[PDB]
């Protein structure tokens, strides 16, 4: 009808909630839609909400004792919480009001409801449009973009470091009907606080956004409506750089020059088991580059991180989630407030685009590998002061393959045929490095495919193809049959009659994973295995081939026996072994790990006793969105839309997951009045 439906605009504020606790957010302007959100973030997340607001006050210690020091420590000696004061006094006098009522809207319900409220985290309260500020950057800028475990040379526990994403677009000439397809599909933990997604709609006479966003956050990352919608996946955009600093003279050598270590005297207090607390001083030592921190090691390393000067990250997200346009759209993006990022972006008037999005430092010299590692601090010809505009970054729009796609890959093969090559850019942006068998299988379900229905665009979500598989059984298979182990033949024969696809039935799929941990290690990347390496010229058929049939056949000797261990059985039923169970719900699991090249991911855990496991990691906020007049969409979020204690919407989505069956997305009023079980009228 190439003019939207006619905008829904309340009279009065009101929170609609849907059967599974979806809520939809009614205000009769900006700062009331943030205070029910807020609001209903709290009522959903609270504990947890509040007890990372305490974490970004660089309270955490304090709170909570020594699990949380490191944080603390961290963000302190980064200046987080005060960069958050700072960067919160530079909002626009109206995005501060709307930060302010989504803090309120927290306050209030914990107000109204304080016995609902986790008496560990009561001491948070009331929290402010500052802590709103200071998550938001430490979750971009102090999670994402730099981390403690990176700059300490220790890594990044898995709460952390496993992130991942599928984000598809699809132009109308690639669709029956002529509209835009959308996929949202963020791959976070399932326990970390800080992933957390929360689906919810926003609605006031001005504005309409629907979708998911981590908890605590005020703005929709994840978010669409009747006229776009946006989805983000991880790209690693090196904003900060680890400097090895030489230590002289009380200072550090720097061109050679002792220079000065900048110092505040800080101290912050720490929680102890009797509940007290104790004060440790905490000295922050800055080189020209930004903190320094020691390693066990000994090593001190300066951390220096881009965008320190870029407070308005929620508001970019924000505009950019309800531009009235394309252009508008891309004004918005390209304020670089967003620090990381690959963004894609859909609209009902047929654009599609890509993004590889993020403060990238302007570099003279060295590749990302080089940017990546310890960089020395003692030369100024390391020290960067300036970033890449929009521009200068790898996008996509409307390409000729009719598509754009991410799955974490690097972003050489965005849409097919690819609209520019590695050396198009600084060889610093990006990684060069192979891509992932479920971002091959990314692009391969999108240009194999022609006149995408938003049903078939659905189903092809659902992919789960052992990709891995296709490329070593045609040769693992017949050197195994070699070996004399009665065993290993008739493991052979189970892998060659598997039909290569991670269902709930297959009695294959986990024998092939153990024997893939050891083929290509315990993420499935290792590349030193296969007979046909990565290619960027066949970026979707490589890397191919068993180079060492003999040794892959002794690496399924010893997949085998740790098949039997884990799961009691070479045969077991993937879905019997592989579980979502949240609180008492139990269902059968499908689809795996996307290193293997299933597309939809279930990051199966290791099992129990039982030879139980269940995802720790892969889909959770899933939505399909067709830009038709008006839209239609569909969504799943796997572990329901709260983590409350007690809440009966954690375990109430997990058997719709369990059998692909998405809840129509509501965002027409009528639809929202039909399906609401619960109204929390407001006054902001």
């Amino acid at each position: 009808p190439q003019a939207p439906i006619a905008a829904y605009k309340p009279r009065s504020n009101e929170i609609l909630w849907d059967g599974y606790g979806v809520p939809h957010i009614y205000g009769v302007d900006a700062p009331s839609a943030f205070y029910g959100y807020g609001w209903a973030q709290a009522r959903s997340h609270g504990d947890n909400i509040l007890r990372l607001y305490g974490e970004a006050r660089g309270k955490g210690a304090e709170y909570w004792g020594p699990d949380y020091e490191q944080t603390t420590v961290w963000l302190l000696t980064n200046g987080v919480p005060e960069r958050a004061q700072q960067w919160y006094a530079q909002q626009s006098p109206d995005f501060r009001a709307n930060l302010d009522a989504f803090a309120a809207g927290i306050n209030a319900y914990a107000q109204q409801n304080p016995d609902d409220i986790s008496p560990d985290v009561r001491q948070v309260l009331p929290v402010s449009g500052a802590d709103v500020v200071a998550h938001a950057h430490r979750l971009m800028n102090f999670l994402y973009v730099a981390s403690p475990g990176r700059t300490l040379g220790e890594g990044d526990p898995p709460d952390l470091a496993d992130q991942g994403a599928n984000s598809w677009a699809v132009a109308p000439g690639k669709t029956a009907n002529g509209n835009a397809l959308l996929l949202q599909n963020p791959h976070l933990s399932w326990t970390t606080d800080y992933f957390t997604y929360y689906e919810a709609h926003l609605v006031t006479p001005d504005f309409e956004i629907y979708g998911a966003t981590q908890i605590g956050l005020p703005v929709i990352r994840f978010a669409f409506n009747q006229r776009m919608g946006i989805t983000n996946t991880v790209n690693g955009m090196v904003g900060a750089t680890n400097y090895r600093l030489t230590l002289q003279d009380g200072g550090y050598l720097y061109d050679g020059q002792v220079r000065p270590f900048e110092r505040p005297q800080a101290s912050y207090r720490l929680r102890q088991a009797d509940g007290t607390t104790v004060d440790k001083p905490l000295e922050i030592r800055s080189s020209v580059h930004g903190p320094v921190f020691e390693r066990a090691d000994g090593t001190a390393v300066a951390v220096r991180v881009a965008g320190l000067d870029r407070p308005g990250m929620l508001e970019q997200y924000f505009d950019m989630i309800t531009a009235d346009s394309f252009d508008d759209y891309e004004a918005a993006l390209a304020r670089m407030q967003v620090p990381t990022f690959n963004i894609v972006y859909a609209d009902r008037e047929g654009t599609i685009n890509y993004s590889f999005n993020g403060v990238a430092p302007k570099r003279a010299e060295g590749d990302i590998a080089f940017w990546q590692g310890l960089v020395p601090g003692d030369s100024s010809r390391y020290l960067w002061t300036e970033t890449h505009p929009l521009d200068d970054l790898p996008r996509v729009t409307n390409p000729p393959g009719g598509f754009v796609q991410n799955s974490n890959d690097p972003p050489w093969t965005p849409t097919w045929p690819v609209t520019y090559t590695p050396k198009d850019f600084p060889s610093y942006l990006a990684p060069q490095t192979p891509h992932s068998l479920r971002a091959q299988q990314s692009v391969r379900l999108m240009s194999e495919n022609d006149d995408l229905t938003l049903e078939r665009f659905m189903a092809l979500q659902l992919s789960h193809r052992a990709v891995m598989a296709d490329r070593t059984l045609p040769d693992l298979i017949p050197a195994a049959l070699i070996d004399p182990d009665p065993e290993v033949q008739a493991a052979a024969r189970l892998l060659a009659a598997w039909d290569r696809e991670f269902t709930s039935d297959s009695r294959a799929a986990l024998l092939f994973e153990e024997w893939a941990r050891l083929f290509a290690g315990q993420n499935f990347a290792g590349q030193a295995g296969f007979a046909t390496p990565w290619s960027l010229d066949k970026p979707v058929s490589t890397p191919y081939g068993v180079r060492d049939p003999k040794a892959a056949v002794d690496q399924l000797r010893t997949a085998i026996a740790n098949t039997k261990r884990k799961y009691g059985a070479i045969d077991r039923p993937f879905g019997d072994a592989s579980r979502m169970i949240l609180n008492d719900v139990n269902v059968p699991g499908a689809a795996g790990y996307g290193n293997l090249g299933s597309f939809r991911v279930f990051t199966w855990s290791d099992p129990d006793e039982n030879g139980v496991r269940t995802p720790v990691h892969g889909e959770t906020w899933v939505a399909m969105i067709e830009f038709s007049t008006p839209v239609r969409a569909y969504g799943l979020m796997s572990y329901g839309n709260s983590r409350q204690p007690g809440t009966t919407h954690y375990s109430d989505q997990i058997e719709r997951v369990s059998r692909a069956d998405f809840r129509e997305l509501l965002l027409r009023r009528e639809q929202v009045e039909a399906a609401v079980q619960e109204r929390t009228p407001f006054n902001f």
